[PDB]
């Protein structure tokens, strides 16, 4: 009964240090491991679970009763449960386990012919078994361990199909999670990213790879503090401190299909405004309008693109929301109007917590919040008071419809004073400088629960508000992990109402489904080579979770950057879907114009290339928004049948076609990256115009094409270089240079056409006005497909409207042209001019065409 293979031992003492006698008293096996680790106290196969009874078939699927006869060692076991199994789509299986006698907290969320899955049940002990129909692989099997279902402790386990599992944000981790007895804690926490810690967000979703390259996904729709325990059998245990078991299985079979299927439940990513894809520049310490204006002037003088100027807390009156000081920021409204007049946008920090200490009637956000009962309340029904920047603060309850109306009003009123273009919502874990409240917290089972997950500080109260505090929908205990998400929803709505165009919200704290409303930055990362490297898996992870608008603070936030690190970080950071350089108060400056000439040239090239690629990056955001695609994606999402890609997370793709192989270490002049099977063209063979000086071309010419069998390749990568390769068979739209997207969007466009050996390629362009609401619903867009075939390039017009009708195509660069053409035609007429490079196999064609009018370019 205790002959259980070590890797297959499930912990019978997750709650406390236990003795052999206590362990055997629990009906468990005590066997010390021979050297988190393998549990010494573990469940025999006979450990009491639930029994399945009265399984019944409905049109949607199945229902049953689950009955526990022997209590567990947790208090308040729920001895009778109800199982509901819903066969919702061919790709999506959904089951819930609930208390049929009591409504329990549930997360608020908007809802051959055969399924890809089959489902069976173990009677005793109870388990759900989910097979992939096509190959019979066991994907879920909850029979592997007992079901625990107590008022403050839920535990459901499964086997995993492989050692390869990704998800369960937010943590500083490789993209593929360690199955070596790893405890992953979901409890939104203000902490500078560091290993083994619960960070700002919580996404209870994993994607598991299967031998051969198929995959499935599992979503536990549960917002309670939880541990997820991975063990090397391999197996996973969900351990939640409340709510219900609400489980979605997504059958793929392709990893990209698993992500789309998950986003069909939690929501497709929001479409950002085009300007949001430009460069953002921020620091803590731009302490006046004069200093802030000098930033834009200094960027412009040195020919650095900048779409969005930001401020941190500097702008506020005594660090209070919806104010600006009348010292350094007396002319704040004029500064923001000037930014707009120059074709730029403006962003500023907003905190959730509202100053509670000002004289009555002197501070409308607090006074009006009090009147309308918007704040989280304590035992006596008064506002819970904590401490953040302004001092004493109350915490808005963004589950209260009246708080949403109050937040809408405060945002609209402040926008009437200063016409900001979006919101940077920080400290929304929610972060508290003191423990719980100024008044501490009561002694109850929510503050002191029977199972405390592995949170930093060992309490749910650490760096946040009391767990037993009251919100409109439930206690903070149940809603904590949604705080940031609820603020992002409230802010998205506020900005729509205030501005009448697409909102731009960047949030610290997140939950599953955040991407439907907002983007994310990875928080208080150190200016270190280790954090540069760590940013790549974290940006990829957020893309798998449907938050494609993600990035890290370019050059890093905490401490002092070096010039070399800032060059490398700007190079990689130009491929973050959200690109902002942000910097801490006491740090040395790290704006692009603050470095040496050679470092400026490299940074200017990185920003020039990003601006040139914005039509393509915007098109990838359209695919995310309409089809649940990723924008930045790991190689294994694009080439899952190549197992060599599974552990790659220091390279990234943009969409299907652009492979970015950054240098992530000091003193390197080369980089080794994985190239999937195919031809990869060096993007340096595509001509790009810059407004300012770029690095001199390299001393030694580089290989124009990598012809890979699926292999590791060492690339030259001097300080002034980042490796970017374009996949053969793809066409990329580009647009001419500008210091803003207002300027760049007016420029003529270009195509980069990467031919297969067989002379084929395909690409697309999505174009709209860059900021209106309801574009897709109203049809206010242009959509064009580009096709290369048999020495011809054509466009196919999917939709052409006024937005996109004027788009000028002036250059076509064709890669992989084996022989000098004798003639190049545009619509049957010899072109004005073309160049062919025999060394690089590049055909560069000058044309005068319209994206929105059928053309035919040919060569022979
Ligand atoms: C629920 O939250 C309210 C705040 O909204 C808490 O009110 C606070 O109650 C404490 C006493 O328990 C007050 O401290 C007292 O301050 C006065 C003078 O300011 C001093 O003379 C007393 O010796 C004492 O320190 C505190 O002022 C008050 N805070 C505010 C903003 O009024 C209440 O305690 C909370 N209830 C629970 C059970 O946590
Ligand atoms: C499993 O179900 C049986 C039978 O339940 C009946 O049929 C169902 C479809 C539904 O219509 C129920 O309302 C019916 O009662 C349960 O056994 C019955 O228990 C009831 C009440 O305790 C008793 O009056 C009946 O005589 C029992 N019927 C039989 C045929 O034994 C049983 O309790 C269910 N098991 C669990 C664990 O809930
Ligand atoms: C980040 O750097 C600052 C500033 O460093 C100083 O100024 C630079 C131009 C450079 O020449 C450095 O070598 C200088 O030391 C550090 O703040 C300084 O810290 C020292 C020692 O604690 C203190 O005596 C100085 O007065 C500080 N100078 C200023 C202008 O604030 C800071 O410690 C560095 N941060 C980290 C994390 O190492
Ligand atoms: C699901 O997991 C359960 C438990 O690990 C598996 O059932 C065990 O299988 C072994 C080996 O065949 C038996 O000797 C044990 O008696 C089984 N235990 C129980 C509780 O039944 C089961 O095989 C797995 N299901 C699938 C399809 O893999
Ligand atoms: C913008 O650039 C100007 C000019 O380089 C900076 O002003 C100089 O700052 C140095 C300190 O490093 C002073 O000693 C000089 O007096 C300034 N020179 C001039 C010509 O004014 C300025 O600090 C930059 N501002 C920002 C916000 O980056
Ligand atoms: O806490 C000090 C830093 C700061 C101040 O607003 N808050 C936390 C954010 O993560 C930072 O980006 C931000 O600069
Ligand atoms: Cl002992
Ligand atoms: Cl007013
Ligand atoms: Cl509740
Ligand atoms: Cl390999
Ligand atoms: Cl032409």
């Amino acid at each position: 009964q205790c002959d259980v293979p070590p890797n297959s031992r499930f912990d019978c003492a997750p709650d406390k240090a236990i003795t052999q006698e206590q362990c055997e008293a629990r009906g468990c096996c005590y066997i010390p491991a021979k050297q988190m680790g393998q549990p010494w106290c573990f469940f025999p196969p006979s450990y009491p679970s639930y029994k399945l009874e009265n399984l019944s078939s409905s049109e949607m699927g199945y229902t049953a009763t689950l009955t526990r006869t022997t209590p567990t060692f947790f208090p308040k076991d729920i001895l009778t449960l109800r199982l509901d199994v819903m066969m919702e789509t061919e790709n999506r299986l959904h089951f819930t386990i609930k208390d049929p006698a009591n409504r329990r907290y549930e997360v608020p969320l908007e809802t051959a012919p055969s399924p890809l899955y089959s489902v069976e049940f173990s009677e005793e002990p109870f388990g759900v078994i989910v097979h992939r129909q096509l190959d019979g692989r066991v994907l879920l099997n909850t029979t592997v361990a007992p079901l625990f279902f107590a008022d403050q402790f839920l535990q459901l386990s499964t086997s995993l199909p492989s050692q390869y599992i990704t998800g369960l944000a937010e943590h500083l981790s490789p993209l593929m999670l360690s199955t070596s007895w790893t405890r992953i804690t979901l409890w939104n926490r203000d902490l500078a990213p560091t290993p083994g810690a619960n960070l700002y967000g919580s996404h209870p979703f994993y994607l598991a790879l299967e031998d051969g390259g198929s995959a499935h996904g599992v979503f536990l729709l549960n917002s309670n503090a939880m541990d997820v325990v991975l063990q090397p059998s391999p197996a996973l245990s969900w351990r939640s401190t409340g709510g219900i078991l609400d489980v979605y299985i997504f059958l793929g079979p392709e990893p990209k299909s698993v992500v789309q299927q998950y986003l069909d439940v939690v929501g497709y990513p929001f479409m950002p405004p085009y300007w949001g894809l430009g460069f953002h520049l921020c620091r803590w310490g731009y302490s006046s309008t004069a200093i802030t204006r000098q930033v834009v002037e200094n960027m412009t003088r040195a020919h650095f693109p900048l779409d969005v100027q930001w401020n941190d807390l500097d702008y506020m009156d005594s660090r209070r929301d919806f104010t600006f000081n009348k010292d350094g920021f007396r002319d704040f409204p004029a500064m923001v109007q000037e930014l707009h007049q120059g074709g730029r946008r403006y962003m500023m920090i907003v905190d959730p917590a509202i100053s509670s200490s000002g004289p009555a009637g002197s501070y409308r956000p607090y006074d009006e919040g009090l009147r309308r009962g918007v704040f989280i309340t304590n035992e006596t029904g008064q506002p819970l008071i904590g401490k953040v920047w302004p001092g004493s603060t109350a915490f808005p309850d963004f589950t209260n419809p009246t708080a949403l109306a109050w937040w809408e009003d405060m945002v609209a009123e402040f926008h009437d004073q200063v016409p900001f273009d979006g919101m940077w919502i920080d400290m929304n874990e929610p972060s508290n400088f003191i423990r719980g409240s100024e008044d501490g917290c009561p002694n109850n089972e929510l503050e002191n629960p029977p199972y405390v997950p592995g949170v930093v500080g060992g309490t749910l109260q650490a760096a946040t508000i009391c767990a037993s505090s009251h919100q409109f929908l439930s206690t903070h205990y149940n809603l904590h992990n949604l705080y940031g998400l609820t603020e992002a929803i409230a802010s998205h709505r506020a900005l729509v109402k205030a501005r009448g165009t697409r909102p731009f919200v960047i949030s610290r704290s997140t939950f599953a489904g955040h991407g439907r409303y907002a983007g994310h930055w990875t928080g208080d990362v150190w200016s270190s080579w280790e954090q540069l490297a760590s940013s790549v898996p974290e940006i990829l992870q957020f893309n798998l979770l449907g938050v494609p608008l993600v990035g890290a603070d370019v050059c890093g936030f905490l401490g002092n950057t070096s010039e070399e690190l800032c060059v490398r970080w700007t190079q990689l950071g130009a491929f973050y879907p959200f690109m902002r350089n942000h910097n801490s108060l006491l740090s040395l400056p790290q704006e692009p114009y603050s470095f040496s000439e050679p470092a400026q040239q490299a940074m200017r090239k990185a920003l020039t290339l990003r601006y040139a690629l914005l039509p393509h990056l915007y098109t990838l955001f359209h695919q995310a928004h309409v089809a649940g695609e990723t924008v930045a994606r790991p190689l294994f999402l694009e080439f899952p049948k190549d197992s060599s890609t599974w552990t790659v997370d220091h390279q990234l793709l943009w969409g299907e076609a652009l492979l970015i192989t950054p240098v992530l270490q000091a003193g390197k002049a080369e980089v080794t990256g994985y190239f999937p099977l195919g031809t990869w063209y060096d993007l340096q063979t595509v001509p790009i115009e810059a407004l300012g000086s770029l690095p001199p071309p390299p001393a030694a010419p580089r290989e124009p094409a990598i012809h890979s069998e699926g292999q590791w390749v060492t690339l030259p990568a001097p300080l002034d270089t980042i490796n970017v390769h374009l996949r053969a068979g793809y066409i990329i739209p580009l647009q001419g240079p500008g210091l803003t997207t207002t300027e760049s969007r007016q420029q003529p466009m270009a195509l980069a056409v990467a031919l297969t050996k067989g002379g084929e390629a395909r690409g697309e362009l999505f174009w709209d006005d860059g900021e209106s609401l309801e574009v897709l619903e109203r049809g206010a867009y242009t959509q064009v497909i580009f096709l290369a075939r048999n020495n011809t390039i054509v466009n196919e017009l999917v939709r052409v409207t006024s937005e996109g009708a004027g788009l000028q195509l002036q250059k076509v660069t064709v890669l992989g042209v084996a022989t000098a053409p004798q003639q190049v035609l545009s619509n049957g007429v010899p072109v004005s001019n073309f160049t062919y490079s025999p060394d690089t196999k590049v055909l560069d064609i000058c044309v005068s065409l319209l994206m929105g009018e059928q053309f035919l370019v040919s060569w022979c």
